[PDB]
């Protein structure tokens, strides 16, 4: 509790100088402690819920041993506003694996798509999570409907807090089996997209393992990581923003600031 106050004025700065919202969360697996702003309150979930969507695929293929290797063919038709990966395979397909670290690693939208439809649409992938405790979690829709970030509305939303207890679970916890949960480490620690959000806030020599979320309205943008200082415990956070206008604009900047604020917070220098 005290931790949470030590931040709460520049966390509330931060956000003013942005013209928006910020939630944050943040918990230092080692000794327990953990950093909270705006943290139970509902964010777009935007891309970031691509991650999950991996996760889910990586738990159903505990059971099916083919589930990974199974191609994927698919017409122009599925290619979507931004699909830089999958749009290099149309006339090949692509594996159920890759069109996971495509959406991981790239948020690589008609990946999504596909991987949805494996999993039984936006209930499917909502059921996962419930499945390993977060009652928070809702996707709704499909790529690209998703992002409308509509200010009040719950569809395709989460909250910093629960995005970071199922990000623990998954990566760190026993929600994953061993093999599936390295697998799911390795592909959040090949992002290409987050260099400039909670990446940015971490030194050089700290592993990173994230997922970025872009909505592209609303000043709506967020990150989620897991984090490991060298030779210490690994630190799990998230941070989501909004704001009121639809062209508000959102800032890798403060996501990074938010972060930066969050380890400060922990005493993690
Ligand atoms: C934020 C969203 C959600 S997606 C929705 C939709 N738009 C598209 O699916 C789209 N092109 O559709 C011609 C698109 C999305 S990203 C890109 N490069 N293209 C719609 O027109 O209702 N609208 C918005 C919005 O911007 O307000
Ligand atoms: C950094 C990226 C790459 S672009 C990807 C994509 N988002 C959009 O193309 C988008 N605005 O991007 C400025 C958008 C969607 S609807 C609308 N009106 N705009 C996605 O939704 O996956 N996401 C992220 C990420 O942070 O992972």
């Amino acid at each position: 509790h005290m931790l949470t106050n030590l931040v709460a004025e520049p966390f509330a700065k931060l956000e003013q100088d942005f013209g928006g919202s910020i939630g944050v969360y943040a918990m230092d697996t080692g000794s327990g402690a953990t950093v909270s702003y705006r943290a139970e309150e509902r964010f777009p979930l935007c891309s970031s819920f691509k991650g999950f969507l991996a996760a889910a695929v990586l738990a159903r293929s505990q059971q099916q041993a083919g589930l990974l290797d199974t191609p994927i063919r698919y017409g122009k038709n599925a290619l979507v506003p931004w699909s830089p990966i999958s749009e290099k395979y149309l006339t090949t397909g692509m594996t159920v694996a890759e069109l996971s670290a495509a959406a991981v690693q790239y948020s690589d939208n008609a990946a999504a798509n596909l991987l949805l439809k494996e999993l039984g649409g936006p209930a499917g992938l909502t059921a996962f999570m419930r499945s390993i405790g977060d009652t928070t979690f809702r996707l709704d829709r499909w790529e690209l409907e998703l992002n409308s970030a509509i200010p009040g509305d719950a569809r395709d939303t989460s909250s910093p807090r629960a995005v970071t207890e199922s990000l623990q679970k998954l990566t760190l916890g026993s929600a994953l089996a061993a093999p599936q949960r390295q697998q799911f480490v390795d592909w959040l620690k090949g992002n290409t997209t987050g260099n400039h959000r909670i990446r940015a806030a971490v030194p050089a020599d700290w592993a990173v393992g994230d997922k970025t979320g872009t909505c592209g309205v609303y000043g709506t943008a967020n990150d989620y990581a897991v984090v490991w200082p060298t030779g210490r415990a690994p630190i799990v956070l998230a941070v989501y923003t909004r704001a009121p206008n639809k062209d508000d604009k959102h800032s890798e900047a403060v996501i990074a600031a938010a972060a930066r604020l969050a380890l400060e917070g922990l005493g993690v220098n």
